């Protein structure tokens, strides 16, 4: 009975928006970094805003951990706290350096990959 369907749902809708958050440091010539924060403007350095473990369902990463925009960027959502068909599957949404788009892959079991992903 476990929320296999949802939980692969929730876990993208907690990196899906991160996109965004991603774009606009980069259009403006800063980097990212991971976790919660103040914009660096030393370093010119923008946090994600998200905490590691805001959904308890898995954790959010960042890599590189900072990105500048010129290396292939990954936001993954690690299912750690999923029930059995989930846990110790990886959602990752990876941004193309030499293009600027972005596509999500999943390693879950092909019936539970969300909507707008692939293996």
């Amino acid at each position: 009975t476990e929320f296999a369907r949802s939980e692969g749902a929730s876990a993208l809708a907690s990196v899906n928006p991160l996109k965004t958050t991603v774009e606009e440091a980069l259009s403006r010539g800063w980097s990212v970094k991971s976790g919660t924060g103040t914009e660096d403007a030393t370093k010119k350095e923008v946090p994600l805003g998200v905490a590691a473990d805001a959904n308890k369902l898995g954790t959010i990463a960042l890599k590189p951990d900072p990105a500048d925009g010129t290396a292939d960027i990954t936001l993954t959502f690690t299912m750690g706290g999923a029930g059995p068909k989930n846990k110790g599957k990886i959602i990752t949404l990876t941004r193309t350096a030499a293009d600027g788009l972005w596509k999500c892959t999943s390693d879950q079991d092909e019936q539970f990959i969300p909507k707008g992903c692939s293996r």
